[PDB]
């Protein structure tokens, strides 16, 4: 047969394989209008039905991440310099530092540093508008593809960290509570249990104080956050989530108390010997209007005050102890306001199954108020709206209301608006809602708070620094003092009152505080974890260090380092006197390596600069200076001769004499005649290396390192030579030789001079860790307990865990600096510190470090696990996803009657089940998988297996198999899904090109095996 | 001394918002963060009641331009699709994955030449086309939470960059001359009214040959509503223009002034004058109207669109009339009714012309809305306002001028049906009043020269919906006319499909068939004509571009299809004798964690653990004899391996030369001896063996041979010259880098093979290793000059190809961009390297790198205003100075009013090529004289850096590179976040690599004294 032709069968599968085409294409206006609804993925202009959504309660939040699309859209975060989006957070969140965590898979460390300024910070990420906070000052607005997701990447990073359920704990930089002073034993009081006074509570007990009590009015907690905010935009066990962390601290919380008159009053507290109180009440009541007087919800009429909690209770499982109904909403519903609450109302009455929605507000849509965001939810599920309308009467026959009447207004000279008495509308509805806002109205509730200063809105009045009434031991905070609008400013109105009631308190004692505020960060058990390390003789606080290159230009830059927290350094490499050099200019480019993708993230850097222009009498008096103020922190001098002995001898010496801790041979020299076309830097001939190490051994007495060049034939040779040469460890690896490319006409970059001249550079960065951990491991194994100082693309905790495991022991960065900044070395430490945890939780030991394994999703959404809706060849487009919607709805109505809310979960954190590994017990772990390719099993093969629910229908794995594999994959015409056939040879291209992680797994075939010969 | 490792004063001032990690939380009142968060604000602000000022402001508006650094970027995220829905969706079924695909390899011509293949109005509908109804509203980007692709802004783009290049269309080049065409050719062809049907049509039938066609347009102006009523803001007129012209190319004739009308132009008079064809194309000539605005007079303020669209345009777009018309002075509140698309139009257009307030009136409801929310959102924006359910009743005038129109309220039933409520009323004061009802056909004179073809219910030209043919059959008809068409594409695609059959009808009509199948030709320049063709080693390549030995070329019938997809060469996969039968594990190609986490197109890298081919010799020596037949103008080169054993070498290489084979490749990693005498494993490690394998086969083959070299050797050039001294003609480079691409947290690795999860050391492909590649292939070239080099190593584009050109190889070896692909990216690269070569002959473009424009002064891809009082300002683009700007901007357009000059739209003549254009072998090696040691790098020439404020988004990214990388050279203002470069920069270059915006940071000649930091 002619074996260079596809038989029938394949050219069959390959029918949709892509093709160069020789004309262009004829298809008919109509033709292409019929087919154009086959493929459709978003909403149809066309379409003006609301889609069923009774009963469902699902997630319709635009900004919720999987963690795949929080990979992306942290690693795009410019992670800016006084960054403007942290300015506009109202808690002052380092959003550059957790987005940075998130990048580098750390969402230990992101969540960490978002619960340090904002204790409701899963519920923020899922609630803040951000569009009027800080997203509306990200700098990447002024890009095409526009503003970070902050809230989502909030969202997901805290999620992952309430999967971990690791407790909060108690300060660690506290005393035991035996030793703690008097005043701590205070008893505080906060009324109410909402997001105000949960952070008040939270922050006073960061402080240590031990006797604090919130009295919440209702049987349920978490304020508004639970009675009102939907739970398809605010899922309750995060509300839930929130109070457990809080209750690890100690606070009380006691249900079912109220501030009044006949209960907690002022008075009554100071009777009782409370010492300070926070009022975070809210705004309890709604505002009402004449026109609805007498109005029952029976005949149709709610407030949001009304409406709102009704629907909670019935959608929230566990906030309260009644099972309830969701209200009867049928028919024409109008909700009145065009606020925030009036569009939770609108999306709210669809859940309760309404026929139609109208929102009626009486000034322009150039008025709304209300955030786009919220703006768009209503907007998407087919609301109307009606502005210019002011209700004047509502129409109420046989005890039902079927109407209401309106008057049109409209703004004038002024601006003053008016009210047009001839000029009426008669709008039909059965129901209406009224979002008029809320108020503190309540008589026995104001006498409580005798006698506290009132402003003119008639709620306490406080200075706005310390949150303190006219009653010095009262403050408040939230709502209920009329500034904050949003949680996460009631939350920063509890934050920034524990200060000052902190300060108040001290002082009732006697005792004063400083006068730089300073609250504590946010801590758990895995901050407590050890991760130093011993390496030849020398003791590392953190296994992380500078290398010696361009961010230690300048021991001022160390000492900062050390500051920030960087476990070592090493000097830029320096000589004697004689051997001055200058580098040229420019010297540094960006790599070429993953595209034009500009910014942060370069996968590598090229760099043709020499050893430092700072001469051997500087780096040896800043060495003594470094060692003199940081004893802790290891400093390494790298230090280059030529090929001669009295030279290296003296360096080194001189070098030692200075203080430091340990040497590192700069091998990258070049030496004499080249000889056997072996290189011409003496680091590549074993010969000169073991020689220059005898030297340097001969003459200090702290340890050497040699650093070795991967551009080398075999580097065991190097660093054996190096070993026999009496060095105490040796470095893995410096740059690889390269060109970072051409312009279109020919000239380099780095282009130097007029000339336009270049040389041949250092590659650096992650395109070169597969090169430096090949180095590491075969170090490792040939050179057992040998230590290695691993530099490479190092650029997380995650990568540095992979040197560790290849049988490093202790971390050098460049380039990952260059592509940020020093504070990265706090991600680094957190990031270790939870992976190291994380291997004593048997519980999440399907996790592969800090990802949990992945669910079936589409978005970020986790698929819906109904019996109809699977095995069935519907993909999320078109035809097909109407049905899907369809097989959802009707689920939901089925689950409004097979209704169960009464087993949720006691949440109860994992204890670490076997001790937590430290770095000793990780180093080389990894050796034990690595082997020659006849250690490899050929009778154990796989097959790719695809989840068509997480699929996008893509057709890239089919496009792969088709030309650079084996065919083998069925991809169909009319649903776009790809499914693997028996012709599979588990060669895993497909997913290794899939864009959804986790899309496709390998997994062991079951069927015989044959490998394809072709011919016999 | 001082101490030499604290920063001084004011370098510790300059480091003052350099980030520093945290060791408490911070407190900010909420009443200072709410006094702040104006400070830093982007993006619109909800409280915003008032439209910034527009007044005869005609700049861009659209939110899809794009910029090349946003078009890279967003290119580079697209999935680039199988049998792609956006393509489905698109009416006239552009190759949208090709052409993005060319744009994300830097190859702007290609992507054009693609896009007007199939729509001659590439540049017009990437700007205008409601590509959410439309091709984006069937992305498969969709499904994520990044969301679909701007696929019309990267059309945009791609058409923008090939206007700026100036090149014409050319006659269809596989046409006969134009003396030797059929007499059927030269048929009178006559089209109606010059606007995208007839624009369309006329092109695709010149394209087919059709020597004689005219388009007789009833206006001075060409291009229809392009021309007349897409406001300039939206649709710049030289886009028009251009494609205009590039029509013209093709020899199509445009009559002005002569109507489809009785008394002039009828069909009868088109018979009788010898015309054997005619399109109409005419669209929809006259306003909808409404009995209600009988006698008001734009006097009084009374507009149609057809009105007042055009008399915007006129004013507006220079060059479409030779009167400079003033722009209609539209003072107080303008009522626009209705809410299409056209009433958007009318109410952004009215802003520009001075009105107060724009109040958009529908009868209908917000869900009724058909316009595309690209088109309201713009509206909404500019803070239009928008009333709901309101029928116009009586327009009040008083004093000569409108004061006001009244209206009733209208509703809906429960059957669906609307009803007036006539108590129901609302008064409206205005000024003007714009009604935007729709377009109609209605003038008996224009339809009676229609005569006698069929009408329909809707008073239209019936048409065969495949054919467009009315029921005369030498009278086609398309666009608007139709009532099929909506859209500008859809008009264009209406051409497109009469063409082919106004083809079959004339050629009937002289006795000439045509073939069943649709064949239309696509779009050609002399760029197309560009030969790329090149000979090494005796061989001659129809192109440089080929498949490497690898998965690509697992199976022979792959490569087959890759030749007829118009690749020059291919190996085989590496195969050897039965006796060396091997068998391969699984999983075997992963891919690469060189650029991070992420997923789907463009991967960095790939790691394999693939042997040689598992089908045997016989398998491959008879496939290699079937492509020889079958493609004689293809290279195929057989690759092949033995162990060091001189009579399996000469075996094997005789037999796949007596196969047919052009040429051997030697595949030099198999094993021999231990390996570490410095020269490790793989014979191609020791330059011994390899010159001893090529004495054996130069002795037992006459056909040339390459050897194919390993990277991973400390001198690669003497591997090179011992191939040379044992005979080869020449040699490949290189083959993958080893290495080890990760381990999981856990520590297992991947590939993991069987339940053990074990691994060996693989081999690195793709392009983190083209830096890698690049060197060997210049230090090759330099070392052994003319010697012939194959490249291969992360070539994935024309542009990276032309790098190893000029780097000294002649052909190019492609494995991992098929990978990421597949096949057909040979179009793109052939095009694109076509492309590079004919614009080195073009003196007018000598500015640009390759098909890069020179970058200008840019926001969001918006060229910056250069006004004298908006530069050197210091107005970043946020707060305060962003508002700023926006006065100076509007006063500046309200002086460009109150003179109203400067009309002369620069006419359009094609560049002409000035030198012939390079051939391969004119480029080939040409950037090796850059090349040098580091001795020969001028260490007088520095450079600093240098920052345009004006495109700098403020992340202060330079600052902290500089900062703690570099120099603490910049200064960052912390009140506009603008950087500053100060004279102790270096030149290091650094900043520059790490900024997010192309060019923004520029290395200049240093012009102040230059002494290196010595540190002493
Ligand atoms: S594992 Fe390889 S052979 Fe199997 S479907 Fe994927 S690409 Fe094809
Ligand atoms: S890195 Fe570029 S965009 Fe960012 S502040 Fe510096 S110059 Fe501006």
């Amino acid at each position: 047969p002619v074996l260079s032709k596809d038989v029938a069968d394949i050219e069959s599968i390959l029918a949709l394989n892509p093709r160069t085409q020789s004309h262009a294409a004829l298809h008919s206006t109509l033709a292409k209008k019929l087919d154009k609804k086959h493929w459709k993925r978003n909403p149809d202009k066309n379409c003006f039905h609301c889609e069923k959504l009774e009963n469902n309660f699902d997630d319709i939040k635009h900004t919720t991440l999987g963690e795949r699309g929080a990979l992306r859209e942290a690693m795009r975060c410019l992670k800016c310099a006084d960054a403007p989006c942290q300015k506009s957070c109202p808690t002052h969140l380092d959003i550059k530092s957790f987005i940075t965590s998130i990048s580098n898979k750390n969402y230990y460390g992101a969540a960490k540093m978002i619960f340090s300024d904002n204790p409701l910070g899963l519920t923020c990420g899922m609630v803040c508008p951000t569009s009027d906070l800080c997203v509306g000052g990200c700098n990447l607005y002024a890009t095409e593809e526009g503003s970070i997701n902050i809230g989502g990447l909030q969202q997901f990073a805290s999620e992952v960290f309430k999967a971990m359920n690791i407790p909060q704990i108690r300060n660690p930089c506290l005393p035991s509570q035996e030793k703690m002073p008097e005043a701590y034993s205070a008893k505080i009081a906060l009324l109410g249990a909402g997001p105000a006074s949960i952070s008040c509570a939270s922050f006073l007990a960061r402080l240590g104080y031990s006797d604090i009590t919130i009295f919440e009015k209702q049987e349920y907690v978490g304020g508004l956050s639970t009675s009102e905010i939907p739970q398809f935009r605010l899922p309750y066990d995060v509300v839930n989530f929130e109070i457990e962390l809080m209750k690890d601290l100690g606070v009380k919380i006691i249900c079912g108390k109220s501030l009044s008159e006949n209960e907690i009053t002022l008075n009554t507290l100071k009777e009782e010997g409370y010492k300070a109180a926070f009022i975070g009440i809210g705004l309890p009541e709604p505002k009402t209007d004449d026109i609805f007087q007498g109005l029952t919800q029976d005949q149709g009429f709610y407030t949001s005050k009304d409406f709102l909690p009704l629907v909670a209770k019935s959608s929230k499982a566990g906030m309260c102890a009644c099972h309830s109904p969701l209200p009867s909403i049928r028919g024409a519903v109008i909700v009145l306001g065009a606020g925030d609450t009036a569009f939770d109302c609108a999306t709210s009455a669809l859940r309760c199954g309404a026929r139609r929605v109208f929102l009626v507000f009486r000034k322009g849509f150039v008025n709304i108020r209300a955030v786009p965001e919220e703006v768009e939810l209503a907007k998407e599920e087919k609301c109307e709206f009606l502005p210019f309308l002011s209700p004047r009467k509502v129409i109420v026959k046989g005890g039902r209301i079927v109407a209401v009447q309106f008057v049109r207004t409209e703004q004038d000279e002024t601006g003053k608006w008016n009210e047009d008495e001839d000029q009426i509308v008669h709008l039909k509805a059965d129901v209406v809602i009224s979002a008029f806002g809320s108020v503190l109205r309540d008589p026995k509730v104001k006498e409580a708070l005798s006698p506290i200063k009132f402003n003119r809105w008639d709620l306490p009045e406080v200075d706005p620094e310390t949150m303190q009434t006219s009653e010095p031991w009262v403050f408040a905070g939230g709502d209920i003092v009329g500034m904050a609008n949003t949680t996460v400013e009631s939350v920063n109105d509890g934050k920034q009152a524990s200060w000052y009631i902190h300060k108040y308190i001290q002082a009732q004692y006697g005792a004063s505080v400083s006068a730089k505020p300073e609250l504590p960060l946010f801590y758990t058990p895995v901050d407590l974890v050890d991760i130093s390390v011993e390496m030849a003789g020398l003791k590392f606080i953190n296994p992380f260090g500078l290398a010696s290159a361009a961010p230690t230009t300048s021991s001022s830059m160390i000492r900062r380092a050390f500051e920030a927290g960087w476990g070592f350094a090493l000097t830029k490499t320096f000589s004697l006197d004689k051997d001055i050099v200058t580098n040229v200019s420019p010297r540094i480019v960006r790599g070429t390596t993953s595209g034009p993708m500009y910014g942060p993230g370069q996968s590598s850097f090229l760099n043709i600069e020499l050893i430092s222009e700072k001469t051997a009498a500087y780096w040896c008096q800043s060495v003594t200076e470094l060692k003199a103020d940081f004893p802790d922190n290891i400093v390494i001098a790298s230090i280059m001769c030529s090929y001669n002995k009295n030279d290296w001898m003296e360096l080194s010496r001189k070098a030692e004499a200075s203080g430091a801790d340990a040497l590192e041979l700069n091998l990258s020299c070049p030496h004499g005649m080249g000889e056997r076309g072996m290189g011409l830097a003496c680091g590549q001939d074993p010969e000169l290396v073991r020689n220059i190490c005898r030297w340097v051994r001969q003459a200090v007495q702290i340890p050497f390192f040699a650093k070795l060049t991967p551009n080398v034939t075999d580097i065991v040779s190097i660093a054996r030579a190096a070993k026999e040469g009496g060095a105490d460890g040796v470095t893995a690896t410096n740059t690889v030789s390269g060109l970072m490319g051409l312009k279109a006409d020919g000239t380099p970059w780095p282009a130097v001079g007029a000339g336009k001249r270049t040389t041949y550079g250092g590659v650096s960065g992650t395109a070169i860790r597969p090169i430096a951990l090949r180095a590491v491991t075969t170090i490792a194994r040939a050179l057992p307990g040998f230590p290695i100082l691993a530099t490479g693309g190092i650029d997380s905790a995650e990568s540095g865990l992979q040197f560790l495991h290849s049988g490093a022991s202790v971390l050098q960065v460049c380039s990952a600096v260059q592509n940020q900044d020093f504070t990265v070395i706090q991600d680094y430490c957190t990031g270790l510190k939870a992976l190291l945890y994380l291997k004593s939780i048997e519980e999440l030991q399907g996790w592969d470090g800090q990802s949990p394994g992945t669910e079936s999703h589409q978005k970020g959404k986790p698929v819906p696990r109904i019996a109809e809706l699977m095995g069935k060849k519907l993909p999320n487009f078109g035809p097909y996803l109407e049905q899907r919607k369809k097989i959802i709805a009707e689920e939901k109505m089925r689950l409004k009657e097979q209704n169960a809310a009464f087993p949720p979960l006691e949440r109860k954190p994992f204890i670490p089940k076997k001790p937590i590994p430290a770095i000793k017990d990780v180093i080389g772990k990894a050796l034990q998988y690595l082997g020659t390719f006849g250690e490899l099993s050929n009778i154990e093969q796989v097959v790719a297996v695809i989840d068509e629910e997480m699929c996008i229908n893509c057709g890239k794995c089919y496009m792969t198999c088709n030309d650079s594999g084996y065919q083998a994959i069925q991809f169909d015409p009319e649903t776009h899904l790809p499914t693997v056939t028996d012709t599979c040879t588990g060669c895993t291209l497909c997913l290794s090109v899939c864009p959804i992680i986790d899309c496709i797994r390998m997994v062991s075939r079951t069927t015989p095996y044959e490998p394809k010969r072709g011919l016999p």
